[PDB]
């Protein structure tokens, strides 16, 4: 189960619990310019996916930032970080800050990848803290639900499942 907590309280998640292999849906996400993009359109290669609420909440800093800014340079990987549309949230792109592979996305629009990847939060209506990796199918070879979203996971394993593909 991935159920999780937001500032100490619990809050459930709407489509649950994606794990590896389980494939992923093809849904359809907006790009920070705000253009529609599918998962289909990163199948092709190995994939990398940050999921957060938000980039105001600090927890760009702690892993995310170096978590893509990792996965970036172990090949030619596509690298994403979704967010919220909340404002905080997509300006500034700690994730793609340097990393100019890494692209945001603002799935809050439409909620496709949310229900999807079952990472729209029921209670709070906010992206779930997640890390997933996919292969060049769009196979989840990755996926995490933080049992804290304020909090972040061990980013090596996510970078391992990537290495043991890209290799």
């Amino acid at each position: 189960m991935a159920e999780i907590t937001f500032k100490g309280g619990p809050v459930t998640l709407v489509g649950q619990e994606v794990k590896v292999g389980d494939q992923a849906p093809d849904f359809t996400v907006l790009t920070n310019s705000l253009e529609e993009k599918s998962l289909a359109d990163m199948k092709g290669k190995v994939t990398i996916i940050s999921v957060i609420p938000s980039i105001d909440t600090g927890v760009c800093d702690a892993q995310t930032r170096r978590f893509n800014e990792e996965a970036a340079k172990l090949g030619d990987v596509n690298v994403y970080t979704i967010s919220a549309d909340l404002p905080f949230a997509q300006a500034r792109w700690c994730g793609a800050n340097g990393i100019d592979k890494v692209e945001t996305l603002s799935d809050h629009r439409d909620m496709s990848f949310g229900e999807a990847f079952g990472v729209y939060i029921k209670e709070l209506r906010l992206l779930a803290r997640s890390v997933f990796v996919l292969d060049e199918n769009g196979k989840v070879v990755y996926a995490e639900y933080v049992s804290e979203a304020t909090n972040h996971p061990n980013y090596e394993k996510p970078i391992e499942a990537a290495k043991a593909l890209v290799k």
